[PDB]
């Protein structure tokens, strides 16, 4: 078994954008690919979503991807391509947009994405079992000691408390409204 299709293609994508990050600088890349951080680039459309590919440290491209890689990994196998899309375009404009109004244009990164997968798959393996998809305990324990790297600045993700926890928002939301249908 090997990873879905969204899954792959957006790791894919993270590394191709990291690349030309060390090769340009990250300041070149993000003129392209940063929420709109001037009034002239507000219909330029794909950047309310293409801060998601950007990293800007090591760690910051492993953990996220790897954390990507098993949740959406999970989500993309069991329950389709489409929920992963979605839960994926939901949370990184949510969360891209509430870091923009607290601390500007200049962020980037999977993190609030991973946040709403965590929530999703967390809260789906506890209130709907049978769906095969749940978050194991030792797992917790490691989303955990990752959330609280971030929540404490022990660890720069780009993006701040509040958009990641609109980020977690989003993931419940959806767990919430599969677990009843
Ligand atoms: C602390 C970092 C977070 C934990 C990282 C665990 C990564 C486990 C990834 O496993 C892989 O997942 C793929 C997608 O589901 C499967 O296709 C594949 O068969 C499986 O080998
Ligand atoms: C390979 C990883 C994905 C890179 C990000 C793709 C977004 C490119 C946006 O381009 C835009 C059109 O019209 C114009 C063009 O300037
Ligand atoms: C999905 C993201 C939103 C897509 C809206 C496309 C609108 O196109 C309009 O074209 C002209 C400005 O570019
Ligand atoms: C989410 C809905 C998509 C909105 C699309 C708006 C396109 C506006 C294009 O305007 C082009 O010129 C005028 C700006 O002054
Ligand atoms: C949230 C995941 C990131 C998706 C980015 C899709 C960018 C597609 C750009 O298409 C071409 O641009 C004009
Ligand atoms: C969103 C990722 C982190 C979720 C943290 C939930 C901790 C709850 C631990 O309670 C013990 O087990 C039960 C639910 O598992
Ligand atoms: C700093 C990084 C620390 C990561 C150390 C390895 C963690 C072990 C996790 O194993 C993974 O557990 C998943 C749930 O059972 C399986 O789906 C997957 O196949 C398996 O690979």
């Amino acid at each position: 078994e090997r990873a879905g299709p969204v899954t792959w293609v957006m790791m894919i994508a993270c590394v191709v954008v990291f690349i030309a990050m060390q090769i340009l600088g990250d300041q070149e890349v993000m003129l392209w690919l940063a929420w709109p951080f001037d009034p002239t680039l507000k219909f330029e459309f794909w950047r309310y979503f293409t801060h998601a590919l950007m990293h800007f440290s090591l760690m910051h491209i492993l953990f996220n991807l790897l954390w990507w890689w098993y949740l959406g990994g999970a989500v993309e196998k069991r329950l389709g391509s489409g929920k992963l899309i979605v839960i994926t375009l939901i949370s990184a404009l949510l969360s891209g947009y509430v870091q923009q109004k607290f601390s500007g244009p200049w962020f980037g990164g999977l993190s609030g994405v991973v946040y709403a997968l965590m929530g999703y798959v967390w809260l789906r393996g506890e209130r709907d079992p049978q769906s095969g998809i749940y978050l194991q305990r030792g797992l917790i324990i490691f989303a955990l000691i990752w959330i609280v790297a971030g929540w404490f600045d022990l660890f720069g993700m780009s993006m701040a408390n509040g958009a990641h926890i609109a980020g977690l928002a989003v993931g419940l939301a959806m767990a919430f409204v599969d677990s009843l249908n």
